[PDB]
């Protein structure tokens, strides 16, 4: 293995230089500081300070612990195996859609307002731990309704879909029903909007107060993030409990009708709401996050499971339909990927089987959702055969970046 | 030499003709399959036992499709085992006798599959036939978008449920029917195919196409479910008005000869073997399986399929994507269409139906069939919990 | 008879100054209930202009109760010249409105016309031009199907509320009757009540018969043009028969493309504003055709059709108008608006331009100005009315 | 004159007439011996003090006399006003046999009020007084008192302000759960939602203990100084329980739909407040014949409220007074009427009389079984429904003759 390995990156020459095993390894998309490299990363510096160049048995000492995974990535066994032609395809659906620069920044609390408008980023994982980001993906932000699936997958996981959909429903209003709070049945429709999501916020940690409620979930969030960056807005958080008029009213009515588990504060429930509404991300760290829920809850960096398949399915399933606010048929039909929106201008994507993604641009469109988030996404569907249904087989014109 | 290759895979130093048809019928084709013709019509003539200068003779022709199906390179490679489960779901839900016939015997029930490589199993009343009803909306929106691409179409018809709340109301808020899985969508999409010939043609020129889509197994009519319709249709009555006046039609319609049309097309008999390959049409991309005909774009497929997913189950809908996942078409009849895609085809048939209009026995079998195996739309191929995949 | 004798007179009346007197009680001297006095009059001018006691007492002994009645200015408005000039200038200032789009008559035509519950009469404007009911015949029929068959049996096809304005594009209520008899599909259900087992011919005769009473005899017509077009063109209309066919709202054994028929035929049904005036009188009057005494309706049928119009009877202004006019009122496309005072008078408004919600702009402005200077809110006190005028004192 | 006219009447070509002869038949008119319009005769009969001549009652009904002249001389809305209240009598003990319905049980308050309570009281537009039943037993105005603060917001600020912050209409049956119209309105003043805004317009940029104050003074007035009270226990239940009106709030917040500057939290507080005052069927009847006379009160003579106020009191009560029953009840009625969750009815009778009618138990719809059963009766009696005919009403009664 890490013979054969050897042979196929020397070719001639009884020797490798370091650098050119490093620069065929970043080219495959793996990043040098994947958490699942550190044993080789760590063996190449301890090399460098011992003697520029390997030998059969030095390269061996190296990358024995982790021969499985780097023989895959040098044998293209990837699920995307020209990640470099790929990234060049990325790289100009970024370009192109930024040059669309309509669309109105959030204002209604100063945290939103201040961000500029020509913010604009997108980052890529692949199931397999391949990263890659262009434009301004290292910038935090706030999830806002981003986090809505994953309180939504973790509740789950820790209770199960029978709990959970006695208190929420799984189906989209209706466009004319996007201001009830209630379905028929005295449910909110779906986790995906409001009511629901402050539902979904009450199910979570049951019995215990709401400092332990929050590091519970951000354990959890950081697993999903494969431990990259994960942080909070009190600024925002103080501002979304002083003026959320519409979610006190929503609390308040699903108090009077009985839609909350039994014991529940619901004043309390609606400032973990909010917290939960302020925790920040970047683009890299969200599109790893995204990129668990692609790859069935484990975490394509750390390869740890996170998330039962239970939770991911029913996640993925209800951001197919109720993920974009109003826009949510158009992009199901257009797209056809499970997606999640935000005010701060995120938009949570996810490519099941092949990749997490996370777009960020502030300005938003009529309906709520980034512009540039919104055109990005549907140029990477016209691209390739990513679309739910979509052939594998007979896909016309379209690209297939698994081939 | 690929017939020698095969020769020897099969065999000993000569084939009896039935160890090669058996050998043949286990992959999952039939021997009726119209890729494999030559190879039957050469066979045909050499009649009990091939030398190889005889077995290259009769198989050359369709070789690369033989290759395939002795290498296990079909979508579902153990096929045998495949309908083994099938088979036991569909005695499952053979005891799930509730539910009420539309006013056919209710024990009858069937199931049959076709994989998107042509691979066949059947059990139960499957060559029965009975009437599409709304099974058959999809088939059309298919065929409207087919020849003239989404953006026309979806000027007359939207892309969206109504929500729970809303399955009474004919339009939603642009003027137009929420989505051609309903009534009314389903009629504006009646008048947009083929426009400015008589119904007759179009009635022919539907006809002509799903029998591609079936690959020419059984389709027909039922003149007596189209004068019932007809006759019964005040519902359908009602929304046609309601379009006319609201101005739902493309410029020259008359009204209700698309209605005529419109009941004509529900009236369309299949069986639950043909519409399986109709299914498997839409799992295969637009290509039928069994004859390797490109029947739609792959727009039309990609946009059948998708509005399939959300409004294909009555008020069912919501529920039918969040548990099962898969697009599917329910009828008054009793059938599921029912599409898996990449994978294969599928027409459940029987006519007691749940409360909400959908066949009792296809929906539990639709239940168990996910919850057997790996074909929710997001299910993950790698990570996958405890069920079964077909596949590998 | 000799008391009337003395009021109006000398020892002799001339006939002039009779006739002068009794018109400006508003009463007309064409009024049926005067036939007797006025055919008296016509043959003593023959049988030799000036008028003895005894010679008065043979003219008005057979209408003398009625003429007691206009001479002790005991009529419901008894300044009636006052009034009428009242009604001139709120028509003056309706004129100068002159905003809306005729349904698709000249925008200029634009009439009122005023019918006492005593029969006291007067118009203005446009009054004597034919023009179809079309929506303002619904309480009309709605009336005659609760006079032949009763509150009880009526409302099992039709409620008796507003849909409320989100709702105003549905067919049915929730226990899937049509809301009102103010709206199409109500309209619709009670056009297949009135009548049924007979062809559509005596169907409409009938209704026919009884407008003209509701009439008093005056004009009650037909628009064959307006009935062709109103019928090549009712999608919408057909549209609700087949789904009320569907949601099983009619009477077992219609024929419902027959009952379409015979709507559509309803709606084309002309008056004038002054033969419309005396069929909004009758609402007014409890049932009773002020001009000829005779009851045409029962008082069950008016009282219902009363409420409904007060409450309906706007399309989607009925809730503003109920608010700020108070007054059973029923307006339709051709510009009528058909109003009631009850226990005072009746009135048709005509003015073909109608408002963004289908009403007649300067039938709506007379309306709001109307209310404004007299005491007729349904809820305005008689005791206590502020700045209003009151024309009963 | 007139003094000496009324003497002749009563006395009967006797000289002298004993007191209780004058009392009871002033009594039998309707009016009551403590009607405040009455005071300075009934003080000047409780200081001669039992047989009056021509002079003494000359000097005993001198300043009074405008009022017992019509009175004597059959002038008062309902002349035979014996015969009227033993045909309000019957009524009573036929609704008395429905008793059907369910007491209110979801706060401690209304739960314990015994089911067998039913009064009905009557005040005409000139001040006659019949009460049959529990008429004298405290209970809460609830929504009863939506028409009260209405009336007090469009006497105090006009229509025009007042419905630029409510609406004029029902929603329709299907619509009673949606808080705002199309407009961003509540839909009236009759339900939370727009009793909610209402309250928020009235005495503005003051504390809630001067509001309440104002209010309490107002309801007074109404009542002719008569029987007016608090709840506190009440006031406590309803803010506890209080989260449907408290989600109304935080939406007409979020929407913008109070006047610039309101403490959201406070209007709740007042709303909640005014929601529990205490009235009998005797004090609110009076309340009602205020409405029923143009905004007179009947029995002091005091302008209480301007006639835009009444007018439009009186047609939000007509249209949406009823909860869900509004519409069947204006067909089958056609009165103003408001009802409570205690089980009041407060009705109306335009240019007649003002009713309350109290039974505890409430049908499917929120409203009072025999009260409900009752003004069904009245209104099949009498002449009274808003659209009966004055000359040709069948074999209805009409009591004004
Ligand atoms: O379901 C109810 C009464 C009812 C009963 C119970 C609930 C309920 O709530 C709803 C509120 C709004 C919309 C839908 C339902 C309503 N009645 C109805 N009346 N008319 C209906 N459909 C007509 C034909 C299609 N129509 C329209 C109108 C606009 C757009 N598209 N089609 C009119 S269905
Ligand atoms: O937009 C409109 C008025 C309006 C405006 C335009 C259309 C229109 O149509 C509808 C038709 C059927 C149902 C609902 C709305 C309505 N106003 C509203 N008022 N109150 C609303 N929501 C409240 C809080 C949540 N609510 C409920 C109620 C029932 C179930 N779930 N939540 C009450 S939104």
């Amino acid at each position: 293995l890490e013979d054969l390995l050897f042979y196929t990156i020397a070719e001639g020459q009884e020797k490798i230089p370091v650098h050119k095993f490093i620069t065929a390894l970043k080219s495959t998309g793996l990043r040098t500081s994947d958490p699942r490299l550190k044993e080789c990363m760590d063996m190449l510096r301890l090399t460098l300070q011992t003697t520029v160049m390997l030998d059969k048995d030095l390269f061996k000492k190296c990358v024995q612990s982790n021969i499985v995974l780097l023989t895959q990535a040098f044998r293209r066994k990837f699920v995307i195996p020209d990640f470099m032609s790929f990234t060049s395809h990325i790289d100009e659906l970024y370009e192109s859609a930024k040059k669309q620069s309509g669309g109105k920044v959030a204002d209604y609390i100063p945290q939103l307002a201040k961000f500029s408008p020509d913010l604009w980023g997108v980052s890529v994982c692949t199931v397999d731990g391949q990263r890659h980001s262009t434009g301004d993906t290292k910038v935090p932000f706030c999830l806002q309704s981003c986090v809505k699936p994953l309180k939504y997958a973790i509740a789950v996981n820790d209770l199960g879909t029978e709990y959970v959909h006695r208190y929420v429903g799984k189906e989209p209003s209706g466009l004319r029903f996007n201001k009830l709070f209630l379905n028929e049945d005295d449910k909110p429709h779906n986790p995906m909007v409001n009511a629901g999501a402050i539902v979904v916020t009450s199910l979570i940690k049951q019995g215990v107060n709401n400092a332990e409620k929050f590091d519970y979930v951000m354990q959890f969030l950081n697993k999903m993030a494969g431990n990259e960056y994960v942080g909070f807005s009190n600024a925002t958080f103080q501002s979304e409990r002083e003026s959320g008029d519409r979610n006190f009213a929503i609390g308040y009515y699903l108090k009077e009708k009985k839609c909350f588990p039994e014991g529940t504060d619901m004043v309390g429930i609606l400032d973990f709401y909010f917290q939960l509404c302020s925790i920040e991300v970047t683009c890299e760290s969200a599109s790893v996050m995204a990129a668990t829920l692609a790859n069935g809850g484990f975490c394509p960096i750390t390869g740890e499971r996170v998330l039962s398949p239970e939770a991911v399915r029913n996640t993925l399933s209800l951001m197919h339909s109720c993920g974009m606010y109003d826009f949510s048929g158009q992009f199901a039909f257009h797209v056809g990927l499970p997606a999640k929106s935000g005010v701060a201008g995120g938009i949570l994507l996810v490519v099941p089987n092949v990749m997490g993604m996370m777009c960020w641009s502030p300005p938003l469109d009529k309906m709520g959702n980034s512009v540039k988030g919104i055109h990005f996404c549907h140029d990477l569907v016209s691209l390739c055969n990513f679309h739910n249904y979509d052939n594998l087989r007979h896909f016309a014109k379209k690209l297939d970046p698994r081939r």
